[PDB]
């Protein structure tokens, strides 16, 4: 096959990785804390099955993933290491990161402190802007494919509903964190990279408040919602206004009125001055409360310390 010589190293993945751990799951298979045999380092590894009835168009999503991590070199997006193949499986190998922004609100239930909110809406951000320097979008931001890795930088993960280009005009993405010009396309119409600065302005929220606006509602009426309503905000008053400022301008309904990733680069909000180790000190904060969670051996935040296993 063409994409298997193309795309995949040919070792078995079985001889290069040990000590394999469920760290999450995705619509493949588990994803799973690893050690590469090679250099006894940690690293993450998404298996994904094309076996069953559904092969064909499973294969096609495995390779068009591949595809598109190997293009990526950038610091604010999940490194990409490899893969391989073995019985109906593909093993995609990337960096390890110890959770999502997500796992991080789980633990802690509670949102982020603003300078915390901040310093991974930057890391998010500049990867955005990266990829759509490229002509990408990623189309599924939100903060369960933000990731962090140590010492502490934060990584864009998932790009299982990314485009190649833009414009594009795929009903694709995760209802709650949809811009509302993708959801018109569930008709029709295109749409371009600043889809995602909308999906950051509602993952700014969903970091401010634990949960995306209008999660309260089932997921085909809060799409009608967005696409009809005007754009929701930031609850509180106590944010400062900077904050405030950057989820207003990335919630534009209008597209043309909403900035490019490339010019919030510039914005206030992101650029304020922060402690060099905030992320160095959340994750830190966060392995603390971890070993607290009553039930550390039955826990699926316990990962965060898998490495120290
Ligand atoms: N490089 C990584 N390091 C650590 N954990 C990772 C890594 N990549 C993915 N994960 C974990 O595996 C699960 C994620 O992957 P992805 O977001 O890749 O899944 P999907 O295939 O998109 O599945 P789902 O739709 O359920 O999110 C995530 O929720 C995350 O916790
Ligand atoms: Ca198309
Ligand atoms: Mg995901
Ligand atoms: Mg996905």
């Amino acid at each position: 096959d063409p994409d298997v010589a193309e795309l995949f190293f040919k070792d078995d993945p079985e001889k290069l990785f040990s000590d394999l751990r469920e760290i999450g799951h995705g619509s493949f298979g588990a994803v799973y804390f690893a050690r590469d045999v090679r250099n006894s380092e940690v690293v993450a590894i998404k298996k994904m099955s094309y076996s069953g009835k559904q092969s064909n168009e499973k294969w096609q999503d495995i390779i068009k993933e591949v595809r598109f991590l190997q293009k990526l070199r950038h610091p604010n997006t999940i490194q990409y290491r490899g893969c391989y193949l073995r019985e109906h499986t593909a093993w995609l190998v990337m960096e390890y990161c110890l959770g999502s922004a997500s796992d991080l609100l789980e633990v802690h239930k509670k949102p982020l402190q603003e300078v915390e909110i901040a310093a991974v809406t930057h890391g998010a951000l500049q990867g955005l802007a990266y990829l759509h320097s490229h002509n990408m979008i990623h189309r599924d931001v939100k903060a369960g494919n933000i990731l962090l890795s140590e010492p502490g930088l934060v990584k864009l993960g998932d790009f299982g509903s990314a485009s190649i280009m833009a414009p594009a005009n795929s009903f694709v993405g995760t209802p709650y964190w949809m811009a509302p010009e993708v959801i018109l396309a569930m008709d029709e119409g295109q749409y371009d990279g600043k889809v995602d600065v909308w999906s950051l302005g509602i993952t700014c929220i969903e970091l401010a408040e634990r949960k995306p606006p209008l999660f309260n509602m089932n997921a085909m009426s809060a799409l009608y919602h967005i696409a009809q309503n005007e754009s929701p905000a930031l609850q509180s008053g106590h944010w400062s206004e900077y904050f405030r400022n950057f989820v207003d301008s990335c919630l534009q309904k209008i597209p043309q009125d909403r900035p490019t990733s490339e010019v919030l680069l510039k914005h206030r909000f992101v650029l304020r001055e922060r402690p060099p180790t905030v992320i160095m000190d959340l994750i830190q904060r966060t392995k603390d409360a971890v070993r607290e969670l009553d039930n550390l051996q039955y826990r699926k935040m316990k990962k965060i310390l898998f490495q120290e296993a």
